[PDB]
């Protein structure tokens, strides 16, 4: 498709032994990004237990230790960078008695204290993984009461194809996530995203803005699938830029803000608005 095509960050990271979900997944729109003075950093990794056929996260069968620096070193990094605004996001840590909310806490604490002023974005797994355990809900609430600038997590798909797409995660859970994120605090704007390309069509995916809406989900993004080399889930569809330029305006009007759609977005992307 044609219209589909320095080290500064990249030493530092590298530098204090931390990870960036970006600098791993070779993100088209870092230096727009790093330009901006954002970044999105990985907790808890840097490999990740869960399936999800889409995600370019190196898996493994056991999870990776908890480092108890993270915190402190993604803080020094920020720092050091001047990063404004950044993005905490993580793999899914169903090992974990409170499922990592606690490494979100702690490196936000970490930031503010060396940082003075950074805004700092949650992009969340769904901590669904409950049973006999801290809940969802106190996992959500933790990060929360920490007053991020945003509540992101990720709905991916449309309801049909959570299975294929995300095994393990489901639609009414992401949904509850981003409910319970305005049960808890109102005022803590939430986004979602979707990638397009996997087969839904158009009338589902006006469904899931709806059912977006319906939770009081304040943000949207929009960007097109990318198959990892060798992953087994095809892309189905190439959507134009003219498409994502229709379905941003249909977001608008169904009342998103912030709304970010294009074939290279994803939920980070132009963040900081
Ligand atoms: C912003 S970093 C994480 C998000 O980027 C998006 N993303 C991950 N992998 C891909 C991919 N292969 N193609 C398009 N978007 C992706 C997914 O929505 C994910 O939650
Ligand atoms: S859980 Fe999040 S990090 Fe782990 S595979 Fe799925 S998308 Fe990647
Ligand atoms: S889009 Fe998100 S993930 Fe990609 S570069 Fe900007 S911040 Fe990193």
């Amino acid at each position: 498709p044609s219209w589909l095509r320095i080290s500064t960050v990249q030493r530092l990271v590298r530098q204090y032994g931390i990870h960036t979900i970006c600098e791993e997944g070779r993100c088209p729109n870092r230096g727009e990004c790093y330009g901006q003075k954002t970044a999105t950093f990985l907790l808890l990794g840097p490999t990740c237990t869960r399936a999800c056929a889409f995600c370019q996260v190196e898996k493994g069968h056991a999870p990776a230790a908890v480092d108890p620096e993270e915190p402190t070193k993604i803080a020094a990094a920020v720092a050091t960078l001047g990063l404004r605004y950044v993005v905490l996001t993580s793999v899914a840590r169903d090992d974990l008695p409170d499922q990592g909310a606690g490494q979100f806490v702690a490196t936000m604490a970490a930031i503010r204290q060396r940082c003075p002023g950074t805004e700092i974005e949650v992009l969340s797994p769904d901590f669904r993984m409950d049973r006999g355990r801290l809940s969802q809900r106190d996992c959500i609430a933790q990060i929360v009461a920490a007053q991020p600038a945003c509540y992101n997590h990720n709905l991916e798909t449309v309801r049909r194809l959570q299975g294929p797409v995300r095994r393990g995660a489901t639609y009414e859970s992401s949904l509850r996530v981003l409910a319970t994120v305005k049960e808890l605090n109102p005022d803590i704007p939430t986004k979602s995203g979707l990638m397009l390309g996997l087969g839904e069509t158009e009338a589902e995916i006006i469904e899931t803005l709806k059912d977006l809406r319906r939770v009081g989900c304040d943000r949207l993004t929009l960007g097109q699938y990318l198959p990892p080399s060798l992953s087994h889930l095809p892309v189905v569809k190439y959507w134009t830029p003219e498409e994502f330029n229709t379905l941003g305006n249909i977001a608008r009007e169904l009342g998103f803000s912030h709304v970010r759609s294009g074939p290279l977005v994803r939920s980070s992307y132009h963040a900081a608005e």
